[PDB]
DNA sequence: GTCCCCCGCGTTTTAACCGCCAAGGGGATTACTCCCTAGTCTCCAGGCACGTGTCAGATATATACATCCAGGCCTTGTGTCGCGAAATTCATA
C-alpha cells in the first residue's frame, strides 16, 4: 500500500481508517462502552503542511462499536450524526507521504494516533 | 501511554517500657481416703462363611423438547429523466 500505518491506543477510541487523499477521517470505539468525545480535537498533520484543527460540538458521544467518519468539503458526503459528519470548513484533509491523524480530547491530551508513512 | 499512589521525609502524638510500689490466685505439694477396673472365671449368642435368590442399573432402543438456521416480509436509500427557471445572444422595428 506504500503507506505504513502505526496504531497506538491508551483509551477506548482507536483511529480505524485514514484516507490517503484526505477525503475522510475514520475512528473506531473498540471498547464495550460508549465514549463521550464532547469538544475533542482532531489535529491533522500532512508532513510539513500547517496543522488543520477540527473541533467537535460541545456535547458529542460515540456509542460503543459504532463508526463516525469525518468527511471533508471536497468529498461531497452528507452529515448524519452520530455516524456521519462533514467538515465543510476544510476542502480536504490534505495529502503527503507523512500523514498523521491525532485524536485530542477536551483536556488537550493525545489518546489515539495513526500515522501514514510513505517511503 | 495513563495515572495514581505508595515512598521518603519532616512534624505532632503519644504511649512503651523500666522502674517502682501490693494483692492475691492458684499451682504445686502432701496427707488423707475411696473406688474402678483389670483380672479371674463362667456362660452364651452374634457376627462371620457360606450359599443362594433376584432386581438396579448396565444395555439398549424410541421419543418428545431446546437450538441453528434461513426464507419471507416490510420500510427505506438510489436512480432516473422530462421539464420549470435562469441566463444568454442576437435578429430586428
Amino acid at each position: 500500500s506504500s503507506f505504513s500505518q502505526h496504531a497506538r491506543t491508551s483509551g477506548r477510541v482507536a483511529v480505524e481508517e485514514v484516507d490517503e487523499e484526505g477525503k475522510f477521517v475514520r475512528l473506531r470505539n473498540k471498547s464495550n462502552e460508549d465514549q463521550s468525545m464532547g469538544n475533542w480535537q482532531i489535529k491533522r498533520q500532512n508532513g510539513d503542511d500547517p496543522l488543520l484543527t477540527y473541533r467537535f460540538p460541545p456535547k458529542f458521544t460515540l456509542k460503543a462499536g459504532q463508526v463516525v467518519t469525518i468527511w471533508a468539503a471536497g468529498a461531497g458526503a452528507t452529515h448524519s450524526p452520530p455516524t456521519d459528519l462533514v467538515w465543510k470548513a476544510q476542502n480536504t484533509w490534505g495529502c503527503g507521504n507523512s500523514l498523521r491523524t491525532a485524536l485530542i480530547n477536551s483536556t488537550g491530551e493525545e489518546v489515539a494516533m495513526r500515522k501514514l508513512v510513505r517511503s
